[PDB]
Protein backbone atom coordinates (compact mmCIF):
# COMPACT_ATOMS: atom_id res chain seq x y z
CA UNK A 1 0.00 0.00 0.00
CA UNK A 2 0.84 3.70 -0.52
CA UNK A 3 3.24 4.39 1.99
CA UNK A 4 2.98 7.11 4.81
CA UNK A 5 5.74 9.06 3.82
CA UNK A 6 4.24 9.81 0.76
CA UNK A 7 1.02 11.38 1.67
CA UNK A 8 1.06 15.00 3.13
CA UNK A 9 -1.59 15.61 5.77
CA UNK A 10 -4.39 17.84 5.64
CA UNK A 11 -4.55 17.24 1.85
CA UNK A 12 -5.34 15.47 -1.08
CA UNK A 13 -2.16 15.01 -1.71
CA UNK A 14 0.73 12.35 -2.75
CA UNK A 15 4.26 12.91 -4.08
CA UNK A 16 5.82 10.49 -5.74
CA UNK A 17 2.85 7.86 -5.59
CA UNK A 18 2.36 6.36 -8.90
CA UNK A 19 2.43 2.86 -8.72
CA UNK A 20 -0.23 1.86 -6.07
CA UNK A 21 -3.24 2.32 -8.50
CA UNK A 22 -5.85 4.72 -7.10
CA UNK A 23 -4.80 5.96 -4.01
CA UNK A 24 -7.64 6.78 -1.67
CA UNK A 25 -8.55 10.16 -0.73
CA UNK A 26 -6.01 11.49 -3.45
CA UNK A 27 -7.20 14.56 -5.54
CA UNK A 28 -3.89 15.58 -6.66
CA UNK A 29 -0.67 13.79 -7.45
CA UNK A 30 2.53 15.40 -7.11
CA UNK A 31 5.77 14.50 -9.16
CA UNK A 32 9.09 16.07 -8.24
CA UNK A 33 11.52 14.43 -10.65
CA UNK A 34 11.80 11.98 -14.09
CA UNK A 35 13.32 9.48 -12.28
CA UNK A 36 11.83 5.71 -12.63
CA UNK A 37 11.61 4.90 -9.29
CA UNK A 38 9.53 7.89 -8.69
CA UNK A 39 7.48 7.98 -11.68
CA UNK A 40 6.99 4.56 -11.68
CA UNK A 41 3.82 3.86 -12.81
CA UNK A 42 2.48 6.78 -15.16
CA UNK A 43 1.36 5.88 -18.46
CA UNK A 44 -1.00 7.62 -21.16
CA UNK A 45 -3.55 5.92 -19.33
CA UNK A 46 -3.58 7.99 -16.81
CA UNK A 47 -6.56 10.21 -15.84
CA UNK A 48 -5.91 11.95 -12.42
CA UNK A 49 -3.74 15.69 -12.57
CA UNK A 50 -0.33 15.92 -12.40
CA UNK A 51 1.32 18.56 -11.09
CA UNK A 52 5.35 19.13 -11.40
CA UNK A 53 7.51 21.46 -13.10
CA UNK A 54 7.53 22.15 -16.98
CA UNK A 55 10.84 20.20 -17.81
CA UNK A 56 9.03 17.24 -16.29
CA UNK A 57 5.80 17.89 -17.42
CA UNK A 58 8.15 18.19 -21.53
CA UNK A 59 9.16 14.77 -20.11
CA UNK A 60 5.51 12.85 -19.49
CA UNK A 61 4.42 14.41 -22.67
CA UNK A 62 6.85 13.27 -24.99
CA UNK A 63 9.00 10.40 -23.37
CA UNK A 64 5.43 8.64 -21.44
CA UNK A 65 2.47 9.70 -24.12
CA UNK A 66 1.05 11.27 -20.65
CA UNK A 67 -2.20 13.38 -22.46
CA UNK A 68 -1.94 16.78 -22.40
CA UNK A 69 -5.26 17.30 -20.28
CA UNK A 70 -3.69 16.07 -17.04
CA UNK A 71 -0.13 17.96 -17.39
CA UNK A 72 -0.49 20.66 -14.76
CA UNK A 73 3.19 22.37 -15.20
CA UNK A 74 3.78 25.27 -12.46
CA UNK A 75 6.39 27.92 -12.45
CA UNK A 76 9.55 28.11 -9.98
CA UNK A 77 9.70 30.48 -7.29
CA UNK A 78 5.91 31.62 -7.41
CA UNK A 79 2.83 31.05 -4.78
CA UNK A 80 0.13 28.95 -6.42
CA UNK A 81 -3.05 27.78 -5.57
CA UNK A 82 -3.90 23.99 -5.95
CA UNK A 83 -7.31 22.68 -4.96
CA UNK A 84 -7.50 25.16 -2.57
CA UNK A 85 -3.67 24.96 -1.00
CA UNK A 86 -0.63 27.25 -1.21
CA UNK A 87 2.22 25.29 -2.54
CA UNK A 88 5.55 27.04 -4.01
CA UNK A 89 7.90 24.78 -6.39
CA UNK A 90 11.82 25.49 -5.46
CA UNK A 91 15.03 24.03 -7.81
CA UNK A 92 16.11 21.42 -6.43
CA UNK A 93 19.62 20.97 -7.30
CA UNK A 94 19.19 17.51 -8.73
CA UNK A 95 18.71 16.88 -12.43
CA UNK A 96 17.05 18.85 -14.66
CA UNK A 97 13.31 19.73 -14.10
CA UNK A 98 13.94 18.34 -9.87
CA UNK A 99 12.15 20.21 -7.81
CA UNK A 100 11.39 20.85 -3.62
CA UNK A 101 7.63 21.68 -2.40
CA UNK A 102 6.68 24.04 -0.27
CA UNK A 103 3.01 23.00 1.37
CA UNK A 104 1.25 25.79 3.17
CA UNK A 105 -1.66 23.99 5.46
CA UNK A 106 -4.71 25.46 5.84
CA UNK A 107 -4.05 24.82 9.60
CA UNK A 108 -0.81 26.91 9.36
CA UNK A 109 1.87 24.14 9.84
CA UNK A 110 3.99 24.29 6.72
CA UNK A 111 5.81 21.30 5.36
CA UNK A 112 9.12 21.06 3.31
CA UNK A 113 9.11 17.75 0.52
CA UNK A 114 12.90 17.82 -0.96
CA UNK A 115 11.93 14.90 -3.10
CA UNK A 116 15.78 14.28 -4.29
CA UNK A 117 18.31 17.22 -3.89
CA UNK A 118 21.38 18.28 -3.05
CA UNK A 119 21.77 20.65 -0.60
CA UNK A 120 23.29 23.53 -1.15
CA UNK A 121 23.80 26.84 0.29
CA UNK A 122 22.00 29.22 -2.06
CA UNK A 123 18.89 26.89 -0.51
CA UNK A 124 19.69 29.35 2.66
CA UNK A 125 18.32 32.42 0.08
CA UNK A 126 15.35 30.89 -1.35
CA UNK A 127 11.50 31.87 -0.29
CA UNK A 128 12.05 28.75 2.31
CA UNK A 129 14.12 32.33 4.18
CA UNK A 130 10.41 33.45 4.47
CA UNK A 131 8.84 31.79 6.92
CA UNK A 132 9.25 28.86 9.46
CA UNK A 133 8.97 25.16 8.17
CA UNK A 134 7.86 22.67 10.81
CA UNK A 135 8.02 19.32 8.99
CA UNK A 136 10.66 18.09 6.55
CA UNK A 137 10.63 15.23 4.17
CA UNK A 138 13.76 14.69 3.75
CA UNK A 139 16.13 12.52 1.18
CA UNK A 140 18.28 10.88 3.09
CA UNK A 141 20.55 8.88 0.49
CA UNK A 142 23.55 9.53 2.28
CA UNK A 143 22.87 10.16 5.52
CA UNK A 144 25.67 8.31 7.26
CA UNK A 145 29.12 10.34 7.97
CA UNK A 146 31.64 8.26 5.45
CA UNK A 147 29.81 10.15 2.49
CA UNK A 148 31.93 12.59 1.61
CA UNK A 149 32.39 13.81 -1.65
CA UNK A 150 34.20 16.49 -3.68
CA UNK A 151 31.94 19.60 -5.10
CA UNK A 152 30.54 18.95 -8.39
CA UNK A 153 33.05 21.58 -10.00
CA UNK A 154 36.08 20.49 -8.78
CA UNK A 155 34.88 16.95 -10.40
CA UNK A 156 34.19 18.17 -13.85
CA UNK A 157 37.42 20.03 -13.55
CA UNK A 158 39.01 16.78 -13.88
CA UNK A 159 37.04 15.30 -16.08
CA UNK A 160 37.65 18.23 -18.99
CA UNK A 161 41.86 18.19 -18.04
CA UNK A 162 42.14 14.18 -17.94
CA UNK A 163 40.08 14.40 -21.55
CA UNK A 164 41.86 17.47 -22.85
CA UNK A 165 45.30 16.01 -22.35
CA UNK A 166 43.98 12.28 -23.66
CA UNK A 167 43.15 13.62 -27.19
CA UNK A 168 45.79 15.80 -27.55
CA UNK A 169 48.58 13.53 -27.25
CA UNK A 170 46.70 10.77 -29.49
CA UNK A 171 43.74 12.80 -32.00
CA UNK A 172 42.16 8.82 -32.86
CA UNK A 173 41.06 8.49 -29.05
CA UNK A 174 37.68 7.97 -28.56
CA UNK A 175 35.63 9.50 -25.12
CA UNK A 176 32.41 7.65 -24.45
CA UNK A 177 30.11 8.92 -21.33
CA UNK A 178 27.52 6.32 -19.68
CA UNK A 179 24.03 7.15 -18.78
CA UNK A 180 20.76 5.79 -17.74
CA UNK A 181 18.59 8.51 -16.78
CA UNK A 182 18.72 12.05 -17.15
CA UNK A 183 21.39 14.36 -14.81
CA UNK A 184 24.51 14.64 -14.69
CA UNK A 185 25.01 16.26 -18.38
CA UNK A 186 27.47 18.74 -17.35
CA UNK A 187 29.78 15.72 -16.97
CA UNK A 188 29.49 14.81 -21.36
CA UNK A 189 28.59 18.35 -22.05
CA UNK A 190 32.00 20.31 -20.47
CA UNK A 191 34.19 17.26 -22.11
CA UNK A 192 32.66 17.71 -25.62
CA UNK A 193 32.85 21.78 -25.01
CA UNK A 194 36.93 21.90 -24.31
CA UNK A 195 37.14 19.28 -27.27
CA UNK A 196 35.14 21.55 -30.08
CA UNK A 197 32.92 18.29 -30.25
CA UNK A 198 29.19 17.61 -30.13
CA UNK A 199 28.10 14.51 -28.73
CA UNK A 200 26.53 12.21 -30.07
CA UNK A 201 23.84 10.13 -28.86
CA UNK A 202 21.09 7.35 -29.82
CA UNK A 203 18.07 8.53 -31.53
CA UNK A 204 16.36 7.74 -27.91
CA UNK A 205 18.53 9.75 -25.58
CA UNK A 206 18.62 12.74 -28.15
CA UNK A 207 15.10 13.18 -27.51
CA UNK A 208 14.93 12.60 -23.78
CA UNK A 209 17.82 15.98 -24.12
CA UNK A 210 15.28 17.64 -25.98
CA UNK A 211 12.67 18.23 -23.63
CA UNK A 212 15.18 20.05 -20.80
CA UNK A 213 15.22 23.60 -21.97
CA UNK A 214 19.34 23.44 -21.92
CA UNK A 215 20.40 27.09 -23.91
CA UNK A 216 21.40 26.56 -27.37
CA UNK A 217 21.32 22.48 -27.44
CA UNK A 218 21.21 22.14 -31.17
CA UNK A 219 25.00 23.75 -30.79
CA UNK A 220 25.97 20.92 -28.27
CA UNK A 221 24.70 17.46 -29.16
CA UNK A 222 23.70 15.39 -32.23
CA UNK A 223 22.37 11.88 -33.58
CA UNK A 224 25.31 11.73 -36.17
CA UNK A 225 28.04 9.46 -34.32
CA UNK A 226 30.15 9.91 -37.17
CA UNK A 227 30.94 13.61 -36.82
CA UNK A 228 31.26 13.08 -33.09
CA UNK A 229 34.00 11.83 -30.99
CA UNK A 230 32.00 11.80 -27.68
CA UNK A 231 29.92 9.61 -27.60
CA UNK A 232 26.85 8.74 -24.74
CA UNK A 233 26.41 5.18 -24.19
CA UNK A 234 23.70 2.64 -22.21
CA UNK A 235 25.98 2.77 -18.47
CA UNK A 236 25.22 -1.41 -19.19
CA UNK A 237 28.18 -1.13 -22.38
CA UNK A 238 30.76 0.90 -20.26
CA UNK A 239 33.01 -2.25 -19.80
CA UNK A 240 35.68 -4.04 -21.61
CA UNK A 241 33.86 -6.15 -23.54
CA UNK A 242 31.07 -3.25 -24.43
CA UNK A 243 33.93 -1.03 -25.28
CA UNK A 244 36.18 -3.11 -27.37
CA UNK A 245 32.66 -3.83 -29.42
CA UNK A 246 31.81 0.06 -29.57
CA UNK A 247 35.14 0.80 -30.90
CA UNK A 248 34.93 -2.18 -33.80
CA UNK A 249 31.36 -0.31 -34.62
CA UNK A 250 33.46 3.07 -35.67
CA UNK A 251 35.27 1.48 -38.60
CA UNK A 252 39.07 2.06 -37.29
CA UNK A 253 38.53 5.71 -37.17
CA UNK A 254 39.59 5.36 -33.68
CA UNK A 255 42.51 3.29 -31.67
CA UNK A 256 41.86 4.29 -27.96
CA UNK A 257 38.70 4.71 -25.56
CA UNK A 258 38.31 6.84 -22.52
CA UNK A 259 35.30 6.21 -20.53
CA UNK A 260 33.83 7.90 -18.03
CA UNK A 261 31.18 5.88 -15.55
CA UNK A 262 29.84 8.63 -13.42
CA UNK A 263 28.62 6.86 -9.99
CA UNK A 264 26.82 8.11 -6.98
CA UNK A 265 29.70 7.03 -4.22
CA UNK A 266 32.03 4.67 -4.38
CA UNK A 267 34.44 3.44 -0.89
CA UNK A 268 37.07 5.14 -2.89
CA UNK A 269 35.57 8.43 -1.46
CA UNK A 270 37.02 7.59 2.19
CA UNK A 271 40.64 7.54 1.05
CA UNK A 272 41.74 8.90 -2.23
CA UNK A 273 41.02 12.84 -3.25
CA UNK A 274 40.14 13.78 -6.76
CA UNK A 275 43.48 14.25 -7.90
CA UNK A 276 44.73 11.17 -7.02
CA UNK A 277 41.71 9.27 -8.93
CA UNK A 278 43.15 6.36 -11.59
CA UNK A 279 41.13 4.57 -13.90
CA UNK A 280 41.29 0.64 -14.85
CA UNK A 281 42.58 -0.16 -17.93
CA UNK A 282 43.08 -3.05 -20.63
CA UNK A 283 44.87 -2.84 -23.73
CA UNK A 284 43.92 0.24 -25.70
CA UNK A 285 40.69 1.13 -23.11
CA UNK A 286 40.37 3.04 -19.88
CA UNK A 287 37.70 3.63 -17.35
CA UNK A 288 37.69 6.25 -15.11
CA UNK A 289 34.52 6.23 -12.09
CA UNK A 290 34.14 10.01 -11.14
CA UNK A 291 32.14 10.25 -7.96
CA UNK A 292 29.77 13.09 -9.78
CA UNK A 293 26.80 13.19 -7.10
CA UNK A 294 23.44 15.03 -7.40
CA UNK A 295 22.32 13.86 -3.96
CA UNK A 296 23.63 15.79 -0.79
CA UNK A 297 26.58 14.79 1.29
CA UNK A 298 26.87 13.84 4.71
CA UNK A 299 27.93 17.16 6.09
CA UNK A 300 25.65 19.21 2.59
CA UNK A 301 22.65 17.51 4.35
CA UNK A 302 23.09 18.35 8.72
CA UNK A 303 23.94 21.79 7.33
CA UNK A 304 20.91 22.32 5.05
CA UNK A 305 18.76 20.77 8.34
CA UNK A 306 20.40 22.46 11.05
CA UNK A 307 19.72 26.03 8.88
CA UNK A 308 15.99 24.81 8.73
CA UNK A 309 15.28 23.51 11.89
CA UNK A 310 12.52 21.54 11.29
CA UNK A 311 10.38 20.40 14.64
CA UNK A 312 9.78 16.94 12.58
CA UNK A 313 11.55 15.16 10.33
CA UNK A 314 10.28 12.81 7.85
CA UNK A 315 13.16 10.35 5.89
CA UNK A 316 11.95 9.36 1.93
CA UNK A 317 15.24 6.90 1.77
CA UNK A 318 16.69 3.79 3.26
CA UNK A 319 13.16 3.64 4.65
CA UNK A 320 13.11 -0.28 4.29
CA UNK A 321 15.48 -1.23 7.35
CA UNK A 322 15.22 -1.12 11.22
CA UNK A 323 18.87 -0.37 11.29
CA UNK A 324 19.14 2.32 8.37
CA UNK A 325 16.09 4.17 10.17
CA UNK A 326 17.31 3.78 13.50
CA UNK A 327 20.86 5.16 12.15
CA UNK A 328 18.99 8.22 10.83
CA UNK A 329 16.95 9.06 13.80
CA UNK A 330 20.38 9.02 15.84
CA UNK A 331 21.75 11.42 13.41
CA UNK A 332 18.76 13.98 13.96
CA UNK A 333 18.98 14.50 17.24
CA UNK A 334 22.96 14.66 17.50
CA UNK A 335 22.01 17.74 15.17
CA UNK A 336 19.46 19.11 16.86
CA UNK A 337 20.94 18.64 20.30
CA UNK A 338 24.13 20.39 18.55
CA UNK A 339 22.20 23.52 17.05
CA UNK A 340 20.03 24.07 20.04
CA UNK A 341 16.69 23.64 18.10
NI1 LIG B 1 16.42 11.03 -8.42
Amino acid sequence: TCPFYKKIPGTGFTVDAFQYGVVEGCTAYFLTHFHSDHYAGLSKHFTFPVYCSEITGNLLKNKLHVQEQYIHPLPLDTECIVNGVKVVLLDANHCPGAVMILFYLPNGTVILHTGDFRADPSMERSLLADQKVHMLYLDTTYCSPEYTFPSQQEVIRFAINTAFEAVTLNPHALVVCGTYSIGKEKVFLAIADVLGSKVGMSQEKYKTLQCLNIPEINSLITTDMCSSLVHLLPMMQINFKGLQSHLKKCGGKYNQILAFRPTGWTHSNKFTRIADVIPQTKGNISIYGIPYSEHSSYLEMKRFVQWLKPQKIIPTVNVGTWKSRSTMEKYFREWKLEAGY
